[PDB]
């Protein structure tokens, strides 16, 4: 399982179920122009692999402004993170080591 | 310089290189039919201005549909920013302070 294969959210239920059904979750909010999102795709892959235990999904912020909107995002990439069904926290930007601290947290 | 004077992208591998040659960038990707865009055009002057050290460009989005395809674009104005060679955010629409407040971060 990598960054390509993961389930991409394409819509709020879908979005607010997942959530609610992992008990360990981290949504990558990107977009397919943008340098720092595309930087971190083979860290994400390394991650996921890494840490089986966790939900990676990840969503398209043009393709999906409502979700995006929820999470009240603004810079891409925006991860955020769920914790027993619930979301609990943003890491945003091009940070492997941030990101994997606090993936290791949940 | 000015809104009128500015490079109008016209070509992919164009746009690329001169995302790679550029410290500081901003794309205007605008349609001619949207009074918004119209409307931005004396802003983009003055920031144009008081911003030599980034550099503006404008793409018409209807005559070069891939260029705004490749860079999500469906509202406009839309402007695409990008810092070291690579694209890092976007700010839709006739929102003066946001695009200056992005250009100044720059």
């Amino acid at each position: 399982s990598s960054y390509t294969s993961i389930t991409k959210l394409t819509n709020l239920t879908e979005f607010r179920n997942l959530i609610k059904q992992n008990d360990k979750l981290v949504i990558d909010f990107y977009a397919t122009w943008c340098g720092p999102c595309k930087m971190m795709q083979p860290h994400l892959t390394k991650l996921i692999q890494a840490y089986p235990d966790v939900r990676f999904v990840k969503c398209d912020v043009d393709e999906s402004p409502d979700i995006a909107k929820e999470c009240e995002v603004t810079a891409m990439p925006t991860f955020v993170l769920g914790k027993d069904g619930q979301l609990i926290g943003k890491i945003i930007g091009a940070n492997p080591t941030a990101l994997e601290k606090g993936i290791k947290d949940l």
